[PDB]
């Protein structure tokens, strides 16, 4: 019967080591083979309304004659085996993908789905050389997992992202082992405590030293924690180098005020040239897929749009899992919403062909520290050479709002700015209020002439559009930590007192900055807890006690000679 | 096998009258009969993530060998039918409980559970006198329609809630009719824009004029904004007197910001003393389960508790459907998340045992407009005769800012106030600083000493938590309709210049005021648009334009022979 299925819940599938994981199966109602779609979970495949509002409306292909297979990951739930992160879904997603493909159900076409690490294990399986694996489609994920969620381009630790999800999958892996132990209890509290206080916890100092999270999953420090420089423990799991070789159609989504929204976007760039794919990117955050924030709301046409993302992802696995080739006919190649204007808009590519990457150069008279400083933007360069000072006190970071936050107040993206605007380690630089629309779309970058005190010290760049009635809204942001100005893989000191020219990736966006508005620019040397705090001695920064960090004396040089600059990827369309 | 199930899409069910109604059985893999449970939805059968979020885990019931049948409502998706709010409810439930007990696959024993509309239709359900109906689990309810969600027990239309879930609706009718129609794109785009701004929707006037809405769905006008009287029309959809004479068995959730707060609460006490009812309820509003605000946080644990949701209902329907005498042990008969202490906490019933129905009179030296005024409260009467007075306008009435908000910026219940503060008509009164603790858990109610220069008019009141930082968060509030004083079915005009002595019903809350905080009330006579505002007229407001309504000097007397009060539900925990 059409539009009918059963449900097989822990079918044990063996993996190569024998070790079985288990996976539930959603199988329509059919008279032979079917086409199958994968979804690997950490997060209890049985619970699967916790993760499909961020997805899709997925019965919907079963309906439609699609199997799905739910599993969960090696060591989690009903699935046999260790819990390390990352470690073994390669290898599992190969053993798992060839157990379907052997079925009596399976017509040799399968697919993927999902979001998160529902979206990273896609990668991992794309990598696997399995035929049978037709096409993915990753939500807000990365292919390289230094880059994102744990460090970043710059190179700086993601402390609020790890604690946080330490947290809780160590929550799971409690209620995943065999019986009840009697300190389940208090570390069920204890983990709470984190949860409510990400910043509190990631405040703790030395870094390295968490007596719970270290205990329930010693991951956090042994490869997170342990592992500052993007080496080889980190080159083992990414997946990234490998993309470029595949020819995998990937329906890939992200989010402006995601965590993963650089490395989701990288995605598409690496694998568009030899496959089918597809970019969709909102304006949401990783646990707030709403459109509507604290002092920002896009409007309901911004809420997660979940039915056309299933009729979509549906059109997608009828192309290229049922070789229906017109399936996808009308559908655009990549869909945006644009903030200010507050629309979707198609567009053919991503980078949005004729974009103008124009630099928008720091100036102004007189000290640009704080909100009423004299700190301005401009396109043209600066005729005098200044330059702008503060201290930057590790025990006194500047606060995370919004971004690309994700257990730490993760629900507030577009956050408002105001509250930190009066910082002397807030250097700000806006534009005069805007007469005509300014759009910004695309990947955003700062490039700043930098000097320290310090041997090491980190510079950070925050774009942010100036309303008519004061708030002043974050857009995108990134970090550069200064040993690993040049590499992260190879870092090296600086020489105190010496200017460098450094780069910060800012991610991207799709701003209109509307008639009225303002663009402007927030540069200081930390945003904590969204990143971890450069101690400014050089040392191995998570070893250290905060009474053994050091103050630093940062300088931005702005003028002829040292011309710092935000790039913004600037697109006219008249 | 245990744990295995399947699902039957779009079963066809005959109602008395021939129409037939869409059902999806989700049936355990079983050797005989089984207990179900039933859940009438109109919003998609087949959308199960959409409300699912709200409620329970419930595929853990399907494996443990309940069926679940999920039924499109009349008139909508796949039924039969024309689609009117409520009316045929309780003979579909009838009708569906019926065929339900008849199927080879029902052991006699039928329960239901959701929220909403899906809680709603229980109560329906439960009068309709069919014995194998053992059990019902109703989410954010009312017994009432009138007085929630669209009306009140002041007999103020909640016209926000009306215009924004007709509007949704709206979209649910076009998506379900046969053919799409020329008109439905420009339909949905005006759709859309209500949605967006429900306050502007709100303030066209008269406010009977809804040209969209009264075509998709003329049941918006004909009988709720035609009928501001309690009359016979929504006499004939309560359920509410016929619930006293029932013994069935119900699990209540509830919500301290929710819409339906207070009827909720009502249908607790009302079938609590014939059968087994349980009662929950977090610091929710009707689209924010997740215990986060703008301005103020709950804590991880306020985070709607779906997996001891789950665990409670499959409790409860063991007692009640299979028969398992001790199924319930050890789970209380209330728990309630008790708010400021935020802790969630069990008692033996609600009203809470040794509630001390405490009055706080309004007080202080000068007049109390605005927060800077000298309003006071105390639990000593009053000792000068005084009176506070403001002109209410219509074309400018208090914005509503939290509370009970359903489709109007309904996701921040524990709103910061301090925006309104500054207003002449905004008259607030506060406590001391508090030395310790007092904790206000139950029903609350004002008894205010009035009088208008109008023959009718509002009066609102409004509990508020000052916090040591200056934020000042509404906890609960009501209205009184002047004309509906003493009734809301046989409504009569004031005198212009009297005194009459008033109540407010402010539904319900648990908080305990901390040291550091105030026990503040907010007086004024509008709250727009969670409620309308009154014209002031003594006319059919609804018919009214802006023009035609008149200002009104209003005036709050307090004294030794007018003492005005809020009565608080004192609970002292030594
Ligand atoms: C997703 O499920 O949430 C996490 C945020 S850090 C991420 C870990 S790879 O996956
Ligand atoms: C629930 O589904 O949401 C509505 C809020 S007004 C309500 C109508 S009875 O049911
Ligand atoms: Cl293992
Ligand atoms: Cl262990
Ligand atoms: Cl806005
Ligand atoms: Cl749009
Ligand atoms: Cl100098
Ligand atoms: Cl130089
Ligand atoms: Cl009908
Ligand atoms: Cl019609
Ligand atoms: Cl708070
Ligand atoms: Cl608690
Ligand atoms: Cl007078
Ligand atoms: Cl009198």
């Amino acid at each position: 019967v059409d539009g009918n299925y059963s449900v097989a819940s822990n079918v044990m599938v063996p993996m190569r080591d024998g070790v079985r994981l288990a996976v539930d199966l959603y199988r329509p109602d059919a008279d032979g083979p079917v086409p199958v779609l994968l979804v690997r979970n950490p997060y209890d495949k049985f619970d699967v309304f916790a993760w499909s509002t961020q997805s899709t409306n997925w019965l919907e292909f079963v309906r439609d004659g699609y199997a799905v297979v739910i599993q969960d990951t090696r060591g989690l739930f009903a699935s046999e085996g260790e819990f390390v992160p990352h470690v073994d879904d390669e290898a599992d997603a190969e053993d798992t993908l060839s157990w379907i493909l052997e079925q009596a159900w399976c017509d040799g076409n399968v697919g993927m789905f999902g979001v998160s690490y529902l979206g990273v294990t896609q990668w991992q399986a794309a990598v696997s050389g399995v035929g049978g694996l037709k096409a993915i489609a990753p939500s807000m994920a990365s292919a390289d997992l230094y880059r994102a969620p744990w460090y970043g381009p710059g190179g700086a630790l993601s402390v609020e992202a790890l604690l946080g999800w330490s947290a809780l999958i160590g929550t799971g892996l409690i209620t995943s082992r065999s019986d009840a132990r009697p300190e389940d209890a208090a570390d069920f509290v204890q983990l709470a405590a984190i949860l409510n206080d990400v910043a509190g916890a990631a405040s703790v100092t030395p870094l390295a030293e968490q007596p719970l999270l270290g205990r329930l999953i010693p991951w956090v420090i042994d490869q997170v924690v342990d592992h500052p420089d993007n080496d080889e423990s980190w080159q083992s799991i990414s997946l990234f180098e490998r993309l470029g070789g595949l020819a995998t159609p990937a329906l890939i989504t992200a989010g402006w005020y995601d965590g993963f929204v650089g490395e989701s976007l990288r995605t598409f760039v690496a694998v568009k040239d030899n496959a089918d794919a597809r970019l969709v990117v909102g304006p949401w955050s990783h646990s707030n897929l709403t459109g509507r924030n604290a002092d920002r709301k896009f409007g309901i046409a911004a809420t997660y749009p979940i039915q056309e993302a299933t009729t979509m992802h549906k059109a997608f696995f009828d192309r290229h899992l049922r070789g229906e080739t017109d399936a996808l006919a009308g559908v655009p190649k990549v869909r945006l919403f644009v903030m200010g204007i507050d629309e979707w808009r198609d567009e053919t590519d991503w980078p949005l062909p004729d974009t103008a990457y124009t630099p928008f150069y720091l100036g102004g008279s007189g000290a640009a520290n704080t909100s009423t400083g004299g700190g301005t933007l401009s396109t043209s360069i600066s005729g005098t050479e200044s330059a702008d000072t503060y201290l930057y006190d590790p025990a006194d970071p500047v606060p995370s709002l919004g971004g690309t936050l994700l257990f730490h107040n993760g629900d507030n993206g577009p956050a408002d700015q105001r509250p930190i605007h009066d910082r002397d380690d807030v250097l700000c630089y806006s534009t005069e209020v805007l007469t005509d629309p300014v759009e910004v779309t695309g990947t955003v970058s700062a490039r700043l002439f930098v000097s320290s005190s310090a041997v090491d010290t980190d510079f950070t760049a925050k774009l942010v559009d100036v309303f008519p009635d004061g708030r002043a809204i974050a857009l995108c942001d990134g970090i550069v930590r200064m040993r690993y100005r040049e590499t992260l893989v190879n870092p090296t000191l600086i020489e105190a007192g010496e200017i460098y020219e450094v780069a910060i990736d800012m991610l991207a966006t799709s701003n209109v900055f509307l008639p009225g508005h303002r663009i402007m620019v927030q540069v200081s040397s930390s945003n904590f807890p969204k990143y971890d705090r450069n101690s400014n001695t050089g040392g191995v920064i998570a070893r250290e006690q905060l009474e053994e960090m050091c103050t630093a004396v940062n300088r931005i040089h702005r003028g002829p000679e040292h011309p710092s600059h935000i790039v913004l990827p600037i697109i006219k369309r008249k």
